[PDB]
RNA sequence: UUUUUUUUUUUU
């Protein structure tokens, strides 16, 4: 007897559809399995219990289920294609010869049977020994075949990764998982770079604009390598300014079509980890002739702009070709440094390679500081939203291992070059847009989603508050209140439920959207913006930047309207696996810190300050804003704890002990909470609990 | 575990 039913056929599918018994949405796996939903953005969304009911049907497969809210699969209209599947191997009936059983990291994924023996590195005699022997390392499976007389699929086993407490096997892992291409370059790509020892064309320095002696700096952080940005600040006679961006002209070494053309759009981004880096382009362009480096003579696409001192465009811009000599490269601290008032050698202290003065360079810092933060404060005031995100960074030891983790704080001199990048961005995407119209690569970002709107609104009237979701204008507005309204960390969350109500942005061809309105940035509240201040780490600013140069020549696009879709959602798909990645990598990064907390100070968890978020049911969603992560202090999981009462309201929750003390704790409530990194199950996971360790 | 929305922008 098969263990699932049979997928009804075609026609039967489509009149159950016209008969209203049949429903069509994308499905998404819970992680602690078992549950599912039939995620339908209109009419209610449908739960699914039980791998039965599921129907061997995974994650993001956009499924036909039938009511039996609650509905058994009976037909999948599409699979998302199941990017590798990472795990481990355990021994058949593991506490008796069988199949090898396969667990894969993502817990939605269900066990993989592994057939008779089936390997290479550990298959043959004494095979259970191997996998014993090989227990503690991370292995990688394919899918082959799910008979429905299982209850799960078969599957071969692939290379072995490594040593799952080894953080570097882990990483290469997670690559795999989101296939990202941890490989060296091929020789082709090589034989197509040109000479390491290239030098600076006389013709092509008289080609291009010669600000080689002008006054230019690259503020990126300490731990950079690849310079893509440069800015710039010119006194002009009357009382403005000749501001200018100068990014590294990658498209004069990577051409159209070539082998090196082809992997930069393989990899489509560069991919960046806490402790390493996956480029996007061989390191040879990405950290020598492309790079901006100080003190080096550099080919460059630059973009001028002649503004006053609140910052309004008042003369003609400029692009074109240049080669530059950068004064000096800063870091964003030591930047903030100068901006607060200190002596360059008090915050800096590097040398100013040419003519130019540490005061000048002072001078031209504030200069750009000024007109910074003016433009910003008209751009939040045209109706652009601020958010300003968390992020984990780590500083590791010499062996790597993480001995410092904090959340990371935006200074005024990260929105200095944001503000100016963002205006670059703008200024090219408008130029591309109207020269283009038909084969432009830009940028776009739609209206928020009515639903996680209306969800986060009605958490807010939970807590008493409303958000006009009318505009863009009026929700950074209700987010202002919010901020003069609650305490910091309550606003922290607020925020990072605010970014989630956003919608995702993507990039786009101008001709596939006929109306023009559709190109358009809602948080940015920009009316055209792409991508092209990053040409070494992001290809559709190589696309961008190419279409840029023939612009300024008049010609053809070179790139057909289809192709320029394909690239852009490519890149897209690359990004959001990109993000993933990197998200993954920092919470990897802080299991280890707590680890290394619990072994340091002698205790089995680290404790922390936490805001509730939710109570339901047998567990409280908690918020740890220390860094930035929400976790589930599970009431059934605190076995020590002895009872617990929550009321028809959830709005607070009654808790009782075996010392029979008695306290009740509410929403938004602010308490101490323990972090400890469970490496007990298979994989690192970061659990909460209310009891210290 | 067994009820769910994880996406603005800069730099890296
Ligand atoms: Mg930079």
């Amino acid at each position: 007897k098969s263990v699932y039913p049979l997928y009804y056929d075609s026609a039967t599918v489509k009149k159950g559809l016209k008969s209203g018994t049949l429903f069509k949405g994308t499905l998404r796996i819970l992680e602690n399995h078992r549950s599912a939903f039939a995620c339908m953005e209109d009419i209610p969304d449908f739960y699914v219990d039980g791998p039965i009911a599921r129907n061997r049907a995974f994650h993001n497969d956009v499924v036909i289920v039938e009511p039996v809210t609650r509905a058994r699969v009976v037909a999948i209209e599409k699979r998302a294609e199941i990017s590798k599947i990472v795990g481990i191997l355990r021994a058949p009936g593991w506490s008796k010869s069988s199949y090898a059983i396969f667990i894969p990291k993502d817990k939605r994924l269900p066990f993989i049977t592994i057939h008779k023996n089936d390997l290479s590195d550990l298959s043959g005699e004494n095979w259970i020994e191997n996998i014993l022997k090989h227990h503690d390392q991370l292995f990688s499976v394919e899918i082959t075949r799910w008979s429905i007389y299982s209850r799960y699929p078969m599957g071969v086993l692939g290379e072995k990764l490594g040593n799952i407490t080894d953080v570097e096997a882990y990483t290469n892992a997670l690559l795999l998982e989101n296939g990202i291409s941890s490989s060296p370059f091929s020789d082709e790509v090589l034989n197509c770079l040109p000479p390491d020892d290239w030098i600076i064309s006389h013709e092509e320095i008289k080609k291009r604009r010669d600000l080689r002696n002008e006054l230019i700096i690259t503020i990126d952080p300490e731990t950079a390598r690849d310079l893509n940005d440069a800015v710039s600040c010119r006194a002009l006679d009357n009382g403005t300014y000749e501001v200018g961006v100068h990014i590294a002209d990658v498209t004069h070494f990577v051409k159209p079509d070539s082998a090196l053309d082809k992997e930069a759009a393989s990899r489509a981004t560069t991919v960046y980890l806490v402790q390493k880096a996956i480029p996007m382009l061989p390191p040879l362009l990405c950290e020598r002739l492309c790079s901006l480096n100080p003190n080096v003579e550099r080919l460059a696409f630059s973009v001028f702009w002649k503004l006053d001192s609140n910052g309004k465009e008042i003369g003609k811009r400029w692009f074109g070709k240049t080669v530059i000599k950068t004064c000096a490269r800063l870091a964003y601290s030591e930047a903030q440094g100068v901006i607060e008032g200190k002596s360059w050698d008090d915050a800096v202290g590097k040398p100013i390679g040419g003519t130019h003065t540490p005061k000048d360079v002072e001078t031209s810092i504030l200069t750009l500081c000024e007109i910074s933060r003016k433009l910003r404060k008209d751009r939040f005031a045209k109706g652009a939203v601020e958010i300003n995100s968390t992020e984990l960074k780590f500083q590791l030891d010499e062996y790597g291992m993480p001995n410092k983790c904090e959340v990371y704080e935006q200074t005024d001199a990260n929105h200095l070059i944001e503000e100016f990048m963002l205006l670059a961005n703008r200024s090219v995407a408008e130029h591309i847009s109207k020269n283009f119209s038909n084969n432009s690569l830009l940028r776009r970002h739609a209206s928020p989603k009515e639903k996680q709107i209306n969800e986060f609104c009605h958490f807010l009237k939970s807590m008493n508050f409303d958000f006009d979701a009318s505009s863009s204008a009026a929700f950074n507005a209700s987010m202002v209140r919010l901020r003069s309204t609650f305490n910091e960390e309550l606003v922290e969350l607020f925020e990072n439920m605010a970014v989630r109500s956003l919608n995702r942005a993507e990039y786009f061809c101008t001709g596939d959207f006929g109306e023009k309105t559709d190109w358009h940035h809602y948080a940015l509240s920009f009316n055209h913006y792409t991508h092209f201040t990053s040409p070494i780490r992001r290809y559709p600013d190589i696309i961008v930047h190419r279409l840029l140069e023939r612009s300024l020549k008049n010609t053809s696009p070179g790139i057909d309207k289809k192709n320029c879709s394909l690239v852009a959602a490519h890149c897209n798909e690359k990004k959001e696996k990109s993000t993933t990645v990197q998200e993954d990598s920092q919470q990897l990064f802080l299991s280890v810190y707590i680890a290394e907390y619990c072994k340091k100070h002698d205790k089995k968890s680290m404790p922390v300050q936490a805001f509730a978020t939710r109570i339901s049911g047998n567990s409280i969603d908690v918020y740890i804003s220390e860094y930035g992560i929400s976790n589930r202090v599970d009431l059934s999981s605190d076995d020590r704890i002895k009872s617990f009462i929550v009321a028809p309201d959830d709005s607070s929750v009654k808790i009782t002990l075996f010392d029979d003390s008695q306290k009740t704790i509410a929403l938004t409530d602010r308490f101490q909470v323990y972090l400890y990194s469970d490496y007990s199950r298979t994989f690192f996971s970061i659990r909460c609990s209310l009891v210290s360790l």
